[PDB]
DNA sequence: GCTTTTTTTTTTCACAATCCCGGTGCCGAGGCCGCTCAATTGGTCGTAGACAGCTCTAGCACCGCTTAAACGCACGTACGGAATC
């Protein structure tokens, strides 16, 4: 009956989180924290979530909205 | 071995759709009536085909050559289908 909770953290959550979240929204940053909230603070992970986002369009998972270099806003169904 | 972490899976909860009930009423299944016309009865008359008795067609069995076709193997090419996008 304590603090950490959080993510099952890989496509099936950037999928979920994404989805999660009530509504749209950017970048690496707000995807991450999400994902890392239990207490697993970031180390070198940085690299493995950063590669997801030509993961995702390749295999169909999330279109991106917004978002150039390394930003991202990413959609799902409305 | 042991973390660091995919995927897989399981669990959970919410939503939508379909499933099952009783209540209601409307109408066509069901059955009855009376009359009709088509099935039955009891009659005759002729021929369709059963049957015996015959013929002789063609279906079956057999036999021995001469191939042409079937069989098996060696080899490798291109096709099927699996994986990714
Ligand atoms: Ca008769």
């Amino acid at each position: 009956k304590r603090k950490a909770s959080g993510p099952p953290v890989s496509e099936l959550i950037t999928k979920a989180v994404a989805a999660s979240k009530e509504r749209s929204g950017v970048s690496l940053a707000a995807l991450k924290k999400a994902l890392a909230a239990a207490g697993y603070d970031v180390e070198k992970n940085n690299s493995r979530i950063k590669l997801g986002l030509k993961s995702l369009v390749s295999k169909g998972t999330l279109v991106q909205t917004k978002g150039t270099g390394a930003s991202g806003s990413f959609k799902l169904n409305k």
